[PDB]
């Protein structure tokens, strides 16, 4: 009858509200409206209530965070309950199941770091940019200390906003520190589209012309491969491999969270770094490759292929695949955290 | 006809467009709804296309930010093709209007700041809160040097993401300190709602947020000059209410206070008798500042005037500033925190 109300509610917003058993309880007041759909898993049709309202409460969902849409007359819009997140190429909703249990993704009472904007105009693009840079708890404070660092990117569809909200960042991070699990790291956040107007190798430039030099004088980073990682999802993956494969001596950690490398000679992939197995083992301290069991088969197979050809090479690696999550946000926030844990050690 | 895709819409979205004269030409595709509409400043009826994308031109939009709506049915939604804001007490969609020579908002190649947010747990409403907090751009550099601090609030509906946002305000801040215009500052932006645990404009929950928390937290993280004359509290609309409260009960705490499109409603009683010796506040007070918009609906603009003509009558001193041709929106509070900056710590 009564659940608790979803975190991703705008203040005020009773609905949607989490029922026993993950169902979800959706209201909206749409008096005139012919269709009044919700869009989480599936579709389902809302039932007329009392003063124009409609309702319907879902079957049960899978815990994590989703995407989702209200359908008026069909047409997919944001839910006005809810806060939104830049994803699927547009503003949309996002509802949040909680865990039961789980709460490394959530905010406790430990030392906090601080995310903070960084504004560039980058001649690659032509176009303002912006990063979100994660510094440490005591940064401020401990101003002898330097710090490795960790290039985070998002999926195809998001922006540099995606791993702050969406992903938790920031709780994730400040936990594993609290807890002596990841060493004390700074983490860069940009934005996985650079078109470069004067012609993705726009993206590369970007980064190691400009992002990477940004911040290795803003903040105070050890500069150098043994202090430097690159991760990113889905899209974001494929673009860390990308770019830390063809700057190996930038990079010794390399990520990719449901994507990486498209897979013919896989020992001559990024010009032959691997045409050498042993002596590229011996170069990288860590590559991470996740994927959820529940994934669409066409992404599962492109990243599980990728792992395949490490293991049938021999490239020493770490695979993960996260039980009974798919292409959504609770895979990914699985994956920094247990990557985030690997680093720089 | 040839139009620009405004600032706000989505990467890659054309539409909405702005086409000569400032009209609008907004699209969505909708091929079964009955009824769509656009509501910006008025609402619109859209045509529906053939293939079954809906649009409308408006009539020229004055220049600036503003909130709008897709209504589908009726119902006030998000449009797809743009970014959104949380204003009207939810997620609602923006579009900027450019205005003609004018860049003082606008990114520029000058030294800049940055916005941090920072987390902290409020014993008062027990719940997470979070601030923004700009530092200005020699922060990192000059370790030796504290700087003053200015408490800036959003209004009704609105959250501590608006300054940010809606409100351009580190282009304002960073290009204001390049020129030599405003004094190097740090700005705090927090959250002007405080809800009681035990629930299921005068707060005494925000005062006690703002007094116990926020500014000795932020004195203690960052390299603050923490005394009043280095100390400043401003708002719009709602967030102006409570700057005047907040700063007129605490006035051993902040020297100068500016309200947006808000301040106002006897009169020589209120905050505890603060001014009932005018003469003595005047020299208490370094800055008092009142602005509002010219178009603003008649109970919003009557309220600041009339805040500002009892200041006329008790001899209270005071900058008070009409933004010509713009109402109760964002482009009116870029105006006045350009000019409020400009008058701070000195
Ligand atoms: C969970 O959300 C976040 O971490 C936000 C971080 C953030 C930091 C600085 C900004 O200027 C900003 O602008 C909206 C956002
Ligand atoms: C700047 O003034 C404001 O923001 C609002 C003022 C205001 C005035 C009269 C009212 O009856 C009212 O409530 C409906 C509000
Ligand atoms: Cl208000």
């Amino acid at each position: 009858e009564v659940g608790i109300s979803a975190s991703t509610n705008i203040p005020g917003a009773q609905y949607p509200q989490i029922l026993s058993g993950n169902r979800v309880l959706f209201r909206i007041k749409a008096p005139d409206a012919k269709r009044v759909q919700v869009d989480l898993g599936k579709k389902y049709d809302m039932v007329r209530e009392e003063e124009g309202s409609w309702a319907i409460t879902t079957d049960p969902i899978v815990e994590g965070f989703h995407y989702y849409s209200i359908l008026i007359d069909g047409v997919a819009v944001c839910d006005p309950a809810s806060r939104t997140f830049y994803g699927m190429s547009r503003m949309a909703s996002g509802i949040e199941i909680p865990e039961e249990g789980v709460d490394y993704y959530n905010l406790k009472n430990v030392p906090h770091g601080q995310i903070r904007q960084i504004r560039y105009f980058s001649d690659v693009t032509k176009a303002w940019r912006r990063a979100f840079v994660y510094t440490p708890a005591g940064y401020d404070a401990n101003t002898s200390q330097r710090y490795p660092v960790l290039y985070l990117q998002h999926g195809g569809g998001e922006d540099e906003t995606g791993w702050p909200n969406q992903g938790k960042m920031d709780a994730i991070i400040d936990n594993l520190i609290a807890e002596g699990k990841a060493k004390p790291m700074i983490v860069v956040m940009d934005n996985g589209y650079a078109v470069d107007p004067s012609a993705n190798s726009a993206l590369e430039k970007v980064f190691i012309n400009e992002i990477i030099p940004l911040v290795d004088k803003e903040f105070r980073t050890i500069a150098d491969r043994d202090h430097r990682a690159m991760a990113g999802l889905s899209m974001g993956g494929f673009q860390a491999f990308q770019i830390a494969m063809t700057n190996l001596d930038k990079f010794a950690y390399v990520g990719g969270f449901s994507g990486g490398g498209i897979i013919g000679d896989f020992s001559k992939m990024y010009n032959n770094v691997w045409s050498d197995v042993d002596t590229f083992n011996k170069r990288v301290k860590l590559i991470y490759l996740s994927i959820g069991t529940a994934e669409p088969t066409n992404m599962y197979q492109t990243v599980n292929n990728f792992h395949k050809e490490f293991e049938k090479a021999g490239i020493k690696h770490v695979y993960y695949e996260s039980p009974g999550t798919s292409h959504e946000w609770l895979t990914w926030r699985r994956s920094l955290n247990q990557f985030a844990e690997l680093l720089f050690k």
